[PDB]
Formats: C-alpha cells, sequence, structure tokens
C-alpha cells in the first residue's frame, strides 16, 4: 500500500482511527493535558484525510512509525517533562521507535481517578458526549500505557452504553453505578491478565507458555487435529512475544494475520467462528479470542489406548518428549473443557514425572499401568473446593461470604496489613459472584481466570510490604503450585494478639451516610482488626460481637441524636465485646 496512514484510516473508519490515535499518544505522553492530546489527534486525523483524498501528497508515503515518531518529536515539553525520551528524537527509525518503547512509564504517579457524582456525569455526557468519552480514553490510557489500544476501545464502548441507558432511567445511580463497578473490575482484570501473560513468558520461557496454549486451545477447538492446534499454538506464541515487546502496530498486524488464518481454515478449527469471521478487522481477533467452546467430537476413545496400553508409549516419549506430552495435553484438554488449564498442566506434569521414572525400568508398563489413578485426587481437590465455596456463597451472599473469608485468612496470615487483607478478601468474594453464577462445567475455568489476577495482586501487595514467609513461599512457587500452596496455609497459632486501640473500634454518624462499598469496607476493616486483637475467638464468640455491632448501627442510624448515640452506645459495645472475648 502506498499510504499506510490512508489504508489504516479506511480499514478502521474515522471514529475508531481518532480513538486509537488518542490512546496511542496518551500512553507515550502521560503527563500532557487532555486539550494538547485533542490538538495532536485533530492534526493527525486531518493529515490522514488528505492522504485518503490523494495518496501521493507530502508525507503520505511515510511509514506510520515514522509519522507517529515525527509527531512525538514536535512536542514542546518533551525534554522538560520526559527527559531521556527527547534523546530518542536524535535517532533514525527503527531505533527511534525502539527507544520510545523503553521510555514508557508503568507507574506515571498520577492522582487517583475520581468518579464524579452521577448527576454531574450524566449532565457532562448529555452536554458534550464527544468530549466526555474521549476524556475516559485519555484518563485510562495515560494510566495504563501497555493496555492494548483496541482492547481499551472495546471497554470504552461498554462505558458509553452504561450512560446511554442509565442517564435516561428514573433511578440513574441504581442503574449506572453497578455497571461502572463491573466495568472497572473487568478493565483492571484485563490490564492485569495482559501483564501477567508477558511476565510469565519472560520468567518461565516459551516451552511452558506453549503447554498452557495447547491446553487452552484444545478445550476451545476440540474438533481440530493435533497438527492444527500445534500450528495455532506456534502462531499464537509468536503473536504474544511481539505484543509483549510493546509496539501497537506490530502487535495489531500480528493479531490480524492470525485471525485471517483462523477464518480461512474454519472447517479445520471450529464451527463457532462464522459470526466472528464476518466482523470488521478491529473486532475479528477480539471476537475469536472470546469464542464459545466448540462441541467435542462425539464418540472419542479412552486415553488409556494411546498413553497406558500401547507398546510404543516410552518409544514415542523418548523420540520427542515435548511433542508426546503436548499430545497427552491435547487429548486430555479436548475431552475436559470443564477443567482449569493449571489442573491439566498438573496431570501432564504427573504423567511426565511417571514416564521419566518408568521408561528407565525393564518392564515400563508394570510401573505406569496405574498412572490414571493419580489423576483422580488432583481433579477432585479443586472440584470440591468450588462446590463447597459456591454453596457457602449461595447461603451467605457476596458481603457475608467476604466476611467469612476475612476471618479465615486473618487467622492464617495476621501479619499482612489490614488494607491488603480487606482488598484481597473482597476480590476473592467477587470471584464467587462472577464464577458461581456459571454452571458446573464453566466454574473451574472462570475461577482460574480471576484467581490468577487476585492472587498476583496479593503477591505484589505482599512483596512491597513483606511480612509472611509462607505468602512469599506461595508467591515464588511454580504457576501450577501457587493456588495449592495458598490452599495449604495453616492457622498461625503462634501469632501474638495485636494491642487494643479504642480509635480503631470507634464508629461515627458518617457510617449511616457512606455508600454501600465505603460502609462495608469500614466494617470489614474493624472485623480484621477485631480478629488481629482476639485471634483465638471462636466463630460463635465473633458472631455475638458482629450481631451486637449490627444492632448498634441499626439503632444509632435511626436515633434522632445520631452523634450522641454512636458515642454513648459505642463505648458500651466496645466494653461488652472486650469482656465477652476476654
Ligand atoms: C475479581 C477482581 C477484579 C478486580 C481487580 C482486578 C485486578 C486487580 S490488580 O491485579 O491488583 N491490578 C490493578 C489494580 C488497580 C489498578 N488501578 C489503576 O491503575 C487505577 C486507575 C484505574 O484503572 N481507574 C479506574 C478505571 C475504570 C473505572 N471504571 S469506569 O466505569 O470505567 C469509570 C472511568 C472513569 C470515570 C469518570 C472519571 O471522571 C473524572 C468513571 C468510571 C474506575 C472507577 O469506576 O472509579 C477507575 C490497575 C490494576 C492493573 O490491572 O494493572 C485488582 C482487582
Ligand atoms: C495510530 C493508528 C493505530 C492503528 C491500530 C490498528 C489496530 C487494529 C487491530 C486489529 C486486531 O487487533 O486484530
Ligand atoms: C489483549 C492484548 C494482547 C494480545 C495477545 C495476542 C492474542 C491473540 C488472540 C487471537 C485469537 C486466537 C484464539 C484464542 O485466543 O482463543
Ligand atoms: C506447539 C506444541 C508445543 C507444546 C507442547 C507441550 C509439551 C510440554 C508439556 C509438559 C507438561 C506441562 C508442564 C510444563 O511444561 O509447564
Ligand atoms: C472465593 C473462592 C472460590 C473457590 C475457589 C476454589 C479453588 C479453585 C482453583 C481452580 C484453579 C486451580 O486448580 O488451581
Ligand atoms: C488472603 C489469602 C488467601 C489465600 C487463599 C486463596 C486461594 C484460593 C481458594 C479460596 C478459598 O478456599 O476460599
Ligand atoms: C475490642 C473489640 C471492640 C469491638 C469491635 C466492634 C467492631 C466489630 C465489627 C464487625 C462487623 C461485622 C459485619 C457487620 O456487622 O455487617
Amino acid at each position: 500500500h502506498k499510504s499506510e496512514v490512508a489504508h489504516r484510516f479506511k480499514d478502521l473508519g474515522e471514529e475508531n482511527f481518532k480513538a486509537l490515535v488518542l490512546i496511542a499518544f496518551a500512553q507515550y505522553l502521560q503527563q500532557c493535558p487532555f486539550e494538547d492530546h485533542v490538538k495532536l489527534v485533530n492534526e493527525v486525523t486531518e493529515f490522514a484525510k488528505t492522504c485518503v483524498a490523494d495518496e501521493s501528497a507530502e508525507n503520505c508515503d511515510k511509514s506510520l512509525h515514522t509519522l507517529f515518531g515525527d509527531k512525538l518529536c514536535t512536542v514542546a515539553t518533551l525534554r522538560e517533562t520526559y527527559g531521556e525520551m527527547a534523546d530518542c528524537c536524535a535517532k533514525q527509525e527503527p531505533e527511534r521507535n525502539e527507544c520510545f518503547l523503553q521510555h514508557k512509564d508503568d507507574n506515571p504517579n498520577l492522582p487517583r481517578l475520581v468518579r464524579p457524582e452521577v448527576d454531574v456525569m450524566c449532565t457532562a455526557f448529555h452536554d458534550n458526549e464527544e468530549t466526555f468519552l474521549k476524556k475516559y480514553l485519555y484518563e485510562i490510557a495515560r494510566r495504563h500505557p501497555y493496555f492494548y489500544a483496541p482492547e481499551l476501545l472495546f471497554f470504552a464502548k461498554r462505558y458509553k452504553a452504561a450512560f446511554t441507558e442509565c442517564c435516561q432511567a428514573a433511578d440513574k445511580a441504581a442503574c449506572l453505578l453497578p455497571k461502572l463497578d463491573e466495568l472497572r473490575d473487568e478493565g483492571k482484570a484485563s490490564s492485569a491478565k495482559q501483564r501477567l501473560k508477558c511476565a510469565s513468558l519472560q520468567k518461565f520461557g516459551e516451552r511452558a507458555f506453549k503447554a498452557w496454549a495447547v491446553a487452552r486451545l484444545s478445550q476451545r477447538f476440540p474438533k481440530a487435529e493435533f497438527a492444527e492446534v500445534s500450528k495455532l499454538v506456534t502462531d499464537l506464541t509468536k503473536v504474544h512475544t511481539e505484543c509483549c515487546h510493546g509496539d501497537l502496530l506490530e502487535c495489531a498486524d500480528d493479531r490480524a494475520d492470525l485471525a485471517k488464518y483462523i477464518c480461512e481454515n474454519q472447517d479445520s478449527i471450529s464451527s463457532k467462528l462464522k459470526e466472528c469471521c464476518e466482523k470488521p478487522l478491529l473486532e475479528k481477533s477480539h471476537c475469536i479470542a472470546e469464542v464459545e467452546n466448540d462441541e467435542m467430537p462425539a464418540d472419542l476413545p479412552s486415553l488409556a489406548a494411546d498413553f497406558v496400553e500401547s507398546k510404543d508409549v516410552c518409544k514415542n516419549y523418548a523420540e520427542a518428549k515435548d511433542v508426546f506430552l503436548g499430545m497427552f495435553l491435547y487429548e486430555y484438554a479436548r475431552r475436559h473443557p470443564d477443567y482449569s488449564v493449571v489442573l491439566l498442566l498438573r496431570l501432564a506434569k504427573t504423567y511426565e514425572t511417571t514416564l521419566e521414572k518408568c521408561c528407565a525400568a525393564a518392564d515400563p508398563h508394570e510401573c505406569y499401568a496405574k498412572v490414571f489413578d493419580e489423576f483422580k485426587p488432583l481433579v477432585e481437590e479443586p472440584q470440591n473446593l468450588i462446590k463447597q465455596n459456591c454453596e457457602l456463597f449461595e447461603q451467605l451472599g457476596e458481603y457475608k461470604f467476604q466476611n467469612a473469608l476475612l476471618v479465615r485468612y486473618t487467622k492464617k496470615v495476621p501479619q499482612v496489613s489490614t488494607p491488603t487483607l480487606v482488598e484481597v478478601s473482597r476480590n476473592l468474594g467477587k470471584v464467587g459472584s462472577k464464577c458461581c453464577k456459571h454452571p458446573e462445567a464453566k466454574r473451574m475455568p472462570c475461577a482460574e481466570d480471576y484467581l490468577s489476577v487476585v492472587l498476583n495482586q496479593l503477591c505484589v501487595l505482599h512483596e512491597k510490604t513483606p511480612v509472611s514467609d509462607r505468602v512469599t513461599k506461595c508467591c515464588t512457587e511454580s504457576l501450577v503450585n501457587r493456588r495449592p500452596c495458598f490452599s495449604a496455609l495453616e492457622v498461625d497459632e503462634t501469632y501474638v494478639p495485636k494491642e487494643f486501640n479504642a480509635e480503631t473500634f470507634t464508629f461515627h454518624a458518617d457510617i449511616c451516610t457512606l455508600s454501600e462499598k465505603e460502609r462495608q469496607i469500614k466494617k470489614q476493616t474493624a472485623l480484621v482488626e477485631l480478629v488481629k486483637h482476639k485471634p483465638k475467638a471462636t466463630k460463635e464468640q465473633l458472631k455475638a460481637v458482629m450481631d451486637d455491632f449490627a444492632a448498634f448501627v441499626e439503632k444509632c442510624c435511626k436515633a434522632d441524636d445520631k452523634e450522641t448515640c454512636f458515642a454513648e452506645e459505642g463505648k458500651k459495645l466496645v466494653a461488652a465485646s472486650q469482656a465477652a472475648l476476654g
């Protein structure tokens, strides 16, 4: 194509082109104000329009990396604000773009993004919708410089749909706020998952990444042959490697090529890709990534014929260990879409460890004939935990389920700071909301997906404030041992009770006014502090203090003199609670 900027403008359309140009510049120039970014986007959009009219016009034959880099180097505040980043401008392409990628800031130290009042947001959305939605993209993109720009554009369209529906409703806050909370959580999980996949690829290598992708793709495309799944794994691994390097254009072209290959070979891959493959270039790969699991070939043989009974089990294994183990993963995964990827990797690691020992023996068959008996306890351990926790979640609800988790894990790791225990237990309860709603066959893959971000948040929050050797041990374990290590945590019986502080257990009239989330956090902070002060208190002793606390809040938020009630009845509650647990 003669003018790459014109080709992108025509394939994306004016609306998507402007949104992606704003995201790209916001991610590199994180300190510049919104209005300066609007000026850069208008100048780039107009230049792209002169190139769609006449592809031979001045600068239209330049690469998009050259045009983008040229515009970054016209920024007045470049050396003053970004320092070393202005030195990238003295270099030629491709070294200039490589230099700019290295100087992106993962923590730009910007103020917390404050959600305004609902009436204020709806009035701004009505008066200048165009600016309101571009300010969303600007504020999110500048805070997440490595979030894949077209993925951030999908979240932006869901953000618009929440205001379009809820600002016309009778109760605007009751409609909009649960939608903005769900979107905030899903956006943060998406940002964490994108970073996690790159960190795993770098810290554990290409071999481990490929085994995960074989298991995940075999569950999604069970009718595809092993050779087809293996090729898609190699292509997907290359796409992730170049996407993790950080260049938006190399990443986007890589994803489009893979989506085009999948859409040409649909009969060899899946019967669920017809609608995805008709969608435009921007949506196509995103649609394929979230495609429904295709039905597995009806009438499949037992895994014993190829992996236990056959005479060539150890001959096939020695010939190419990774290929044979990948075939076991493919065969096991396509039959079990209900399993987590890590459970499938544990079964393949168990099967690998077995063949390493048994293939050296004189009669290998006699040594590994009972290998499938070892898989039963590994499969049932996460299945029973999900059933037990989902039946507890159904009985208590998200908030009371979060409270049961707070008491349990404060007793296990009481050295972890109260904000980290509150934050992680609240998110663990949110895992129960998003995954216990799905049926049995969809719960373990969902739980694995959200626990991977929740447990990584716990590990990142813990290493900056390291307090528990056991949390450090579970965080530095292999990926298949992380969750089982945390499940193995014992109650810290040698913890010395924290000294009592009256200010901690003092409540005020503001708890009556606070939002549901801010009110819950206050009570959950006090609950963790109560458990740290009295770690040996039983569930019946803590339940009495929690019921007495609830009745106290019930009474003082109805009283005429609320400030006097919270002060007088609160002194009695704290003293009676200390005596009950003394
Ligand atoms: C089950 C667990 C799900 C939630 C979760 C997921 C992931 C984690 S984590 O692993 O600790 N990681 C993160 C933990 C925190 C963050 N947060 C940030 O970087 C702060 C910036 C940020 O994302 N802000 C944000 C982003 C989106 C939001 N939701 S929103 O509805 O889109 C929104 C955006 C903007 C406004 C208007 C502002 O007007 C001035 C109103 C609503 C909101 C919000 O509603 O307040 C806020 C990012 C990550 C990350 O993924 O890098 C923690 C919790
Ligand atoms: C989300 C941003 C990072 C992108 C990493 C590349 C992912 C490409 C997925 C293409 C779809 C293949 C099928 C599938 O993932 O199930
Ligand atoms: C394209 C196919 C290559 C990948 C095949 C997977 C082979 C290795 C599986 C070993 C068992 C899981 C443990 C691990 O390696 O992390
Ligand atoms: C030293 C003990 C002082 C008394 C502690 C009172 C605070 C307990 C808070 C418990 C909150 C449980 C949740 C709820 O009631 O909704």
